[PDB]
RNA sequence: UACGAUGAAGAGUUUGAUCCUGGCUCAGGAUGAACGCUAGCGGCAGGCUUAACACAUGCAAGUCGAGGGGUAG
């Protein structure tokens, strides 16, 4: 899309260790959305704060996805792994609202989802759950691509 | 592009820094509740969870003369 809004997960401070003393840097995870179709997640490692915020971002434009969002919500529910985390997304409703984690909460409301719920039964880190909702949210197709995908009317698949 | 289902949130903490497993704690609801501070009412509900420990005193199961002898009065 054209109006992306991005979102800072967490912003996570390193060190490198040297002979000297302690080498800091600052490391960000940016996820930034057009908030009707499209989504991506970015990294950015810098030594100022605002310079790896504007590196993830610039890093994230790239390499956007396109989901999709029958109605107003994810069409089925779905699992996504991606190692340590364990995310797992079902439907609710046209009037529910976003029940989701710390880090699941800004990915699925920068793709465009309004009513939602999702379990995030593993993990808790910011670098994992995100990439585990993005392979939750990917492995979804919807009943128009299921039907084309077995040949079958958009109606054999309801009865 | 219908049907039913009105329903599921996490965070801190081991390390110079990372991931994972893993334990502790917190964010919510409730009560025959107690304690501290405070205090204007109305409706309704509740009130010895412990010693089935020991009880002063009052009341808590009487009625029928259309069953009977019927007495004081």
């Amino acid at each position: 899309g054209l109006e992306l809004k991005d979102r800072l997960v967490s912003v996570n401070r390193v060190t490198k260790v040297t002979k000297g003393g302690r080498a800091f840097g600052f490391s960000a995870i940016v996820v930034v959305g057009d908030e009707n179709g499209v989504v991506g997640h970015g990294l950015g490692k810098s030594k100022d704060v605002s310079e790896a915020i504007a590196k993830a971002v610039e890093d994230a434009k790239k390499n956007l996805v396109r989901i999709p969002l029958n109605g107003q919500s994810v069409p089925h529910e779905q699992k996504g792994k991606f190692g340590g985390a364990r995310v797992f997304l079902i439907p609710a409703s046209h009037g529910t609202g976003v029940i989701a984690g710390g880090a699941v909460r800004s990915v699925l409301e920068s793709v465009g989802i309004h009513d939602v719920l999702s379990k995030s039964q593993g993990s808790s880190n910011p670098h994992n759950v995100v990439k585990a909702t993005f392979d939750a949210l990917l492995q979804m197709r919807s009943a128009h691509t299921v039907a084309k995908q077995r040949g079958v009317s958009l109606e054999k698949v309801f009865k």
